[PDB]
């Protein structure tokens, strides 16, 4: 029997959507940052859960391990970044991600015409497009506790999609899926993860482990 399964496109608020078309259409050196800046979304996830914990510890029972899995794939060309952290609820995704206004977007945007440095991204409260450095796509898969499973997803264009995930579930936290660009693989290479994480990413406050594919 054929499945049914609803979707929502959402326009990005306008700001936003102009950030991302910068990030997209113009060249940057240290793209790298990108992975940095994950990382230390699913690091402040993770610190939720955990305080929410100390209240209430029948919040541990989607999965007591706090913790962070790097999963490239040379065969469909795209590196994950999971995380067991506190996740999203629906209203969480339409405002974290796309719809509302942030603060920092006109800042950070003048501020990159000016010449400034993408690394700067996080300061601005916008790190999470900088995925569109070196990803065409990018979905991300979350899951809260009092909520069910999402699927984000965009291609940027101005717009993205929000649906109940029928996939693999997942205890509780989020995973991004970077669909990288053809000229952005090295960072599918062990040497090259190893290398920014050990660079960007070392005081994040949870194991990290990083998954190799046999060759
Ligand atoms: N990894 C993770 N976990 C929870 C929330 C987020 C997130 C994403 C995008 C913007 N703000 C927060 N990322």
């Amino acid at each position: 029997p054929m499945e049914e399964e609803e979707v929502e496109t959402f326009a990005f608020q306008a700001e936003i959507a102009q950030l991302m078309s910068l990030i997209i259409n113009t060249f940057y050196s240290n793209k790298e940052i990108f992975l940095r800046e994950l990382i230390s979304n699913s690091s402040d996830a993770l610190d939720k859960i955990r305080y929410e914990s100390l209240t209430d510890p029948s919040k541990l029972d989607s999965g007591k391990e706090l913790h962070i899995n790097l999963i490239p794939n040379k065969q469909d060309r795209t590196l994950t970044i999971v995380d067991t952290g506190i996740g999203m609820t629906k209203a969480d995704l339409i405002n974290n991600l796309g719809t509302i206004a942030k603060s920092g977007t006109k800042a950070f945007m003048e501020a990159l015409q000016a010449g400034a440095d993408i690394s700067m991204i996080g300061q601005f409260g916008v790190g999470f497009y900088s995925a569109y450095l070196v990803a065409e796509k990018v979905t991300v898969i979350t899951k809260h506790n009092d909520d069910e499973q999402y699927a984000w997803e965009s291609s940027a264009g101005g717009s993205f999609t929000v649906r109940t995930d029928t996939g693999e579930p997942m205890g509780r936290g989020t995973k991004v899926i970077l669909h990288l660009k053809e000229d952005q693989t090295e960072y599918l290479e062990e040497r090259r993860i190893k290398e920014i994480v050990k660079k960007h990413s070392q005081f994040i406050g949870y194991p990290i482990t990083l998954f190799v594919e046999k060759e």
